[PDB]
DNA sequence: GTAATAC
DNA sequence: AACCGTATTAC
DNA sequence: TGTGGAT
DNA sequence: GGTTATCCACA
């Protein structure tokens, strides 16, 4: 695991912990091995002030730690006998980095304190730019961490210099790594030093700790939603985990509350749709489209990019699938679907709606980490996604957990609450009763629906349908024909089984998953005179056969996080889909006014072809025949340019009837579009319209059943 | 590992053999589990006739069978305690899914003869076509298409309905019709001699509800279709681009893409799926690791591929995984594409029949020598070392100029092998040899020194070591000696090698015979290895045993026919371009008449129509005049037109020359290999001895 | 025991 | 992101 | 425990 | 291609 310098000094020797087996090969290979050890960490680093000193000892990376440095740990710890004077913490320059140097440093607080003091950690930065120019061979380069020192790099280099922006060190090569990073002599460090011992140990608890509450209060206050230095450890872990929060919050773990995705979902569909992946067009090989995503939009881990797809395809966790694939996308017994390699997807029909209408300037665009590529910040959202498909859960300070529902229903009261805003939550419960999970089955708790859906917290009951089959011999049997959302169907099995091994009730003969490729089917066969209501019930009461289902709404408002209920979310989509449908409208608007100026234009033009012919045969060139065209009869430079440009052929349909339809035709458009962006009631009907044409197309019967 | 049957029934029980967990996963969801268990078989199944018995009986997938089934192995199996009525090997209808059968075939014909005897081993075959089609012929019936690739990309309810449905499902039974002329087809494909498997393969394989099949046949076409395809589309090289498919479709791709040395690096994860989407229906690990080798100058003498970040090291550590890395084509794989874009070589449809890609790539340097190729398919392998490119080319210049040279005269050019890691090589006879006949063992050793210490002690010191040898390995070997003292004289040994050199210093003992040591290390590690040449190519879609001569034959041959094609090309656009303005400068002397002519006309279609019949223009002119902006009304300018007139038809004759002139066509090819070789020129590395 | 495309 | 097994040839 | 984007 | 550990919140 570890990577040893060559020659045991105490005095120069450095450790690096480097993020990831990746860099730490890079980094074997560009480190001075007569000084420099190397010892990567493997993944996330375990947080030793959050969870128990067993699970601690056992570790793979703190025992490494622990021996390599050969000092012990705890009050045990003797500086005396290390075996470096520096340890170096080498992440990405990226957020999750940010967290890993986060991880590390309270665990050199925790259990070896006195090398903080002695100011022996510090933190590599790596550079965040590289700058042109050249051409292959005859090619060069320099390195900037400032937005200043970059700019003043373009002032040298000139023209025409190209940015890469290091995305982490995986995209760097050791001999860069060494000049950059490693090299004793070229290299900028922090050196974390304890300025406070009071103040930095409530800094490391908060943000640490195994309560939830401080933390998200520190959050709340302090996260701004919208060669070598010293840095204080109560500074650095404020700053670190400072940027990782604010990141999982807004941009990883939490939905948006408009279109109910979460980035890496908003960027699978988008992409996806600029390569005309669509229902209606070919399957195309899942590692086609995962690469893609992954190298103009997300800078992230395939597999991140290909579960989160997969997900979207499997129709027992979303109610209404976005994405269509083909092979094993996995099962409700929990195996894991094949490999990227193996499959073909595509966005499914309702998917295409998520996306209507984003080719006309409806929506929020941001440049991408290239800066190659704009990408949309939001969706158009034809459908209000964040209800019916749902959403879960985990960030920091915040977690989500949203149930899926009827599409039909939610459009329901969504055309409710736009003819009346001020609506309570009693009457919209009329339209949206509950929850319908894919996979079915009875919830119940009116009451609790209610305090969810007005507080977004709430605890509601989810059971299994069943149903009694008698047998020759006497003998009953519960068979058992929807669960619970979410509930693997593979394990409950092992577990009622596990009952009847146990004997924990009386009366189970035998357990047998019997579901096949069309419909499921769990058969409880039971003994000769069992009291089969007995069974049925310690089942619901001991395993999953029942669960407590709870809401926990939490979704991305106005960019910071926000514990929702019913009624911010319609309205949000409500206000959502009233900027896209004006800025639509505005759009197809201009290109109407723009063509109807050239159709004007040509329908003059018709009626006096021939002296027009006769003018531009008199002008020099291009510019000059439209001068002419301007000052001669008055047409516009729009005008000139058109008419300048039609390809001789077109002197032949002539016809100025069919222009004038075309006229018409626009002139009303434009009537329709202008009193859509000057008037909210008649936007508010377009918005009622459409949400009811959507319901039509795509609505479908409740799944789960409702009781209180 | 094994998902078994509900109930016990040897009656009507099945047990299915799956090619990969994934479809194994596939199987299991689709299956009607009362009486169907599977079995994923986890990757390519163990050759039961060329392993020991020691490692058949280790093994995973050969035990659980034996297993699971139930009835014991080799002679002391009785049919009668079995577990299955019908064993059921199912894969992708492709080349590897057809070895695959062959394996386990091998496997029932060796330690089960009595099951294959009664007729209990079967073949699932899965469509080719969707509705669905198992023949090309059934899809011309349907078709009064998606082509499946694999099981993979076939959800669970069409498995069943397709291939796993007793009352839908196509099966195969294999059958021994006679046990003898069964005997040696097994043993001849399967077992350990490969010379027999060769002639096999030369004398049969062309390089160009229930039926039962007989093991002879099974086996017959099972490996017939595996090899051919081993040997055409995997493992060897294209004799003229020196390219394996997988390396050309990478560098096509890639260049489709402008992913080129001039460009910022794409991330390679993008590179390839981009490969695998539109070109190569294989894993991303091997697309990915070749992308890497051909990034890696420790391996290729010229480098195709630039890599960001860690792709490996002369150590062998693991390169990182392809969402880490970012690439693109480097300087000299451009040339490789040269004028791809201009019909110069021939395509073919890929899979998809989407795309075109193409077969050969023009291949501006003899890509084939100068990087050189290993190597393992059936019956044949391969291995030609790299050579310098400027060597290459001088040779092949001095060929193009005197067809029949000699091996001797061509060796004044081309020396031997230049190895990007150097070191010494060792026998001139030998290269000679391989030169002739393709085959020559040379010796490789590394470049050596001895720096002398402070105390009365030496150290050798290590600057080249031979190619395809893991630095590391060998540095751990030689402390080996000195632990185990096998040797005398070993003080210590230390890899010293940095970010931009390599130096592996062994101190010795005071007063220790420093050429024993050198001696014994050079016989006893791989600081000294022979290399072995077996180069072996594709010409004319066979494999090819080939020397220095054909090899150059060939490219120069290939050259030929890229620099006419590519002439054609031009000159039919040039030509496509002269008649166009031939037209206009006509237009121009009675432009009034036209634009009247065009005028009368009643649509595009009519004006062309007018033009033709009126003035004599072609259907090409004619569309250049009536697809003209308005706005080239305005120039009546002759002369300028003139002068592009004249520019084309210079442009044409010399176009044509080379077409029609073999001499002058040769004249060009020397001229162009001359640049290549001026802007890529390196020195040796690896010097020559005998 | 390796090498490099495949599973 | 490493680890694990296997086919194929040849020395 | 287990959930799903992350390393 | 499965397995193996972590983060983070909340029952
Ligand atoms: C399964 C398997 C292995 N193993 C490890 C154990 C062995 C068992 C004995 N079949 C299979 C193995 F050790 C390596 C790979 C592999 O590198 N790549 N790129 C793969 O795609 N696979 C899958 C076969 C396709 C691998
Ligand atoms: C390393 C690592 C693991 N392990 C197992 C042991 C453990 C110790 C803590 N290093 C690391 C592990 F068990 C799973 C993964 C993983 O699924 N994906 N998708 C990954 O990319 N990695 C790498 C971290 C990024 C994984
Ligand atoms: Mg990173
Ligand atoms: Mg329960
Ligand atoms: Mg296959
Ligand atoms: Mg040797």
């Amino acid at each position: 695991k570890l990577t040893p310098a060559q020659s045991k000094n105490p005095a120069k020797n450095e450790l690096y912990l480097v993020e990831g087996d990746s860099a730490g090969g890079s980094a074997k290979q560009g480190r001075d091995r007569k000084f420099q050890a190397i010892l990567p960490l493997r993944g996330k680093v375990i947080n030793t002030a959050k969870a128990k000193m067993a699970d601690i000892l056992k570790n793979e990376e703190i025992n490494t730690m622990i021996y390599t440095i050969g000092a012990g740990v705890g009050a045990d710890f003797s500086i005396e006998d290390a075996n470096y004077d520096k340890i170096i913490i080498m992440t990405d320059a990226d957020t999750d980095g940010a967290h890993i140097q986060t991880l590390l440093l309270t665990f050199f607080y925790r259990y070896m304190r006195p090398l903080v003091e002695a100011g022996h950690v510090y933190i590599a930065l790596p550079p965040l730019y590289k700058m042109s120019k050249g051409k292959g061979k005859k090619e060069e380069v320099a390195y900037a961490w400032t937005d200043g020192e970059l700019e003043e790099l373009r002032k040298q280099f000139g023209k025409g210099a190209t940015l890469q922006r290091y995305k982490g060190l995986g995209e760097m090569n050791a001999d860069q790594l060494w000049e950059t990073t490693m090299n004793p002599e070229t290299r900028t460090l922090i050196r974390v030093t304890i300025e406070d011992l009071a103040r930095a140990e409530r800094r490391v608890n908060v943000l640490m700790g195994d309560k939830v509450e401080p933390r998200r209060k520190w959050i709340e206050d302090n996260v701004k939603f919208t060669n070598i230095q010293n840095m204080s450890l109560e500074d650095i872990m404020g700053e670190r985990f400072g940027r990782y929060s604010k990141y999982i919050i807004q941009d990883r773990a939490l939905p948006d509350i408009r279109d109910g995705l979460k980035p890496v979902q908003r960027r699978i569909l988008y992409s996806m749709n600029k390569d005309s992946n669509t229902f209606d067009k070919s399957y195309r090989k899942s590692a086609k489209s995962v690469g893609n995503i992954m190298g103009n939009f997300h800078p992230h881990g395939d597999s991140s990019i290909y579960d989160a797809m997969v997900r979207m395809s499997q129709n027992w966790k979303n109610r209404e699938i976005l994405v269509e694939m083909h092979g094993n996308n996995g099962s409700m017994d929990g195996d894991p679907p094949a490999a990227m390699r193996y499959t073909e997807a595509r966005l499914s029909e309702i998917a295409g709606y998520l996306l209507q209408d984003i080719e006309k300037k409806t929506v929020p665009f941001a440049w991408n980490f290239d800066d190659t590529e704009k990408e949309p910040t939001v969706l158009p959202a034809a459908f209000p996604n964040l209800l019916v498909n749902g959403s879960t859960g985990i960030s920091a300070g915040y977690a989500t957990d949203i149930p899926p529902h009827n599409l039909a229903e939610v459009i329901d009261a969504a055309v409710y609450m736009i003819d009346h805003p001020t609506a309570k939550i009693d009457k919209l419960m009329e339209f949206l009763p509950g929850p319908d999970f894919p996979t079915g089955a009875i919830i119940q708790g009116r009451d609790e629906i209610k305090k969810a859906y007005e507080t977004g917290k709430g605890r509601v009951v989810v059971r299994s349908k069943t149903e009694i089959e008698k047998l020759k011999g006497g003998k009953e049997q519960i068979v058992i024909t929807e669960i619970p959302y979410e509930i693997n169907k593979a394990n409950l099995v092992k577990k009622i089984d596990d009952v009847r091994v146990n004997n924990k009730v009386a009366g189970i003969a035998e357990v047998r998953d019997e579901s096949d490729r069309d419909g499921l089917r769990i058969a409880i066969e039971l003994k000769k005179d069992a009291n089969t209501e007995l069974v049925l019930n310690y089942l619901f009461k001991y395993t999953d056969l029942q669960i407590n289902y709870n809401f926990n709404m939490v979704a991305i408002d106005n960019f910071t996080p926000r514990q929702v209920g019913i009624v911010p979310i319609l309205s949000s989509y409500i206000a959502h889909r009233r900027e896209v449908i004006l800025a639509r409208s505005r759009f197809d608007k201009e290109k109407a006014e723009k063509r109807l100026h050239i159709v004007e234009g040509l329908i003059r033009v018709i009626s006096i072809l021939d002296e027009v012919i006769a003018l531009i045969r008199a002008s020099e060139n291009k510019a000059d025949a439209k001068e002419n065209l301007k000052v001669s009869y008055d047409f516009t430079e729009e005008q000139a340019e058109a008419i300048v440009t039609l390809q001789l052929y077109r002197l032949t349909n002539t016809d100025v009837v069919v222009l004038q339809e075309e006229e018409a035709e626009l002139r009303e458009k434009i009537a329709m579009l202008a009193a859509i962006i000057g008037d909210e009631r008649t936007m508010y009907n377009l918005m009622k319209k459409e949400l009811r044409e959507v319901k039509k197309k795509f609505a479908t019967p409740r799944l789960s059943s409702l009781e209180d």
